[PDB]
């Protein structure tokens, strides 16, 4: 129902994981360039995903590119240097949810730009250390998918 | 703040990653035997694990074995069988949840021990693919938590 952005990800299996957390969920996903691995990659192509799964996938030369194409209604950034939860903002279609590598964040050029209530972090307990990519992707997907009634869901 | 268990878990990766949201989270983790890997394997040893996010783990022999010793208030079971959302259902303290393998579900002969309002499952859209245990564990844990008010969670 929204967009997620992969800002400049490194791991195929973590963006492999996403693909296919995307592909059922109804998220439309974006990945900035340069990526770890090869769009061919064999960890990612066989990683058991199906084809279908790929090519609603964009990808963006820059983030000032993905900027320009997307022109985002309102971006938000994973960092844990985020203060508001992500649960504690409220979601809107036009949304687009962006995620850093998986071992650095997002930029703080990048994040020096964006207004604090639109960067936002996964909660923690004391001296946790660094969650998966896929695992922060997959939490904050299913929670805008949450607040936006998981339209698109159908059983089994 | 709740007590999250593992039918019979199969790949090493997952159960580290699970590993590393248990401690993240102040979740308590339970594993249900046989493991699919020794419990000194090394692909989660060296997963890049901290060892004491370890030893607040339990092992037990057998479900009627976690049943016995830990008597859950209410236990709950993931199971694409499921028909009320995960985020659906309003959890306590005292609630435990319960995954599956991730190459099967758990067994029909449990789940047909359980109300329907404890079994259930993350939505997904037309003609998904299974996702990621831990990926699934993470997305559960993150919404039981967010319901509970996030409690134990601290800043960077």
């Amino acid at each position: 129902m929204l967009d997620i952005v992969l800002y400049e990800p490194e791991i195929p299996q973590n963006t492999g994981n996403i693909i296919r957390l995307c592909a059922n969920t109804g998220f439309r996903l974006h990945l900035i360039e340069p990526l770890g691995f090869t769009w061919d990659d064999k960890r990612l192509r066989r990683s058991g995903l199906d084809y279908h799964e790929f090519a609603e996938i964009k990808r963006h030369k820059t983030f000032e590119a993905f900027l320009e194409s997307e022109k985002p209604k309102r971006l938000f950034a994973l960092t844990t240097k985020g203060c508001p939860a992500h649960s504690q903002v409220k979601f809107k279609l036009g949304d687009y949810l962006m995620f850093g590598p998986e071992t650095r964040g997002i930029p703080m050029s990048i994040l020096n730009e964006m207004p604090m209530e639109q960067k936002i972090r996964i909660p923690m307990t004391a001296n946790s250390r660094s969650m998966n990519l896929s695992n922060s992707v997959a939490v904050t997907v299913y929670e805008a998918w949450r607040q936006l009634g998981y339209k698109g869901a159908v059983n089994l």
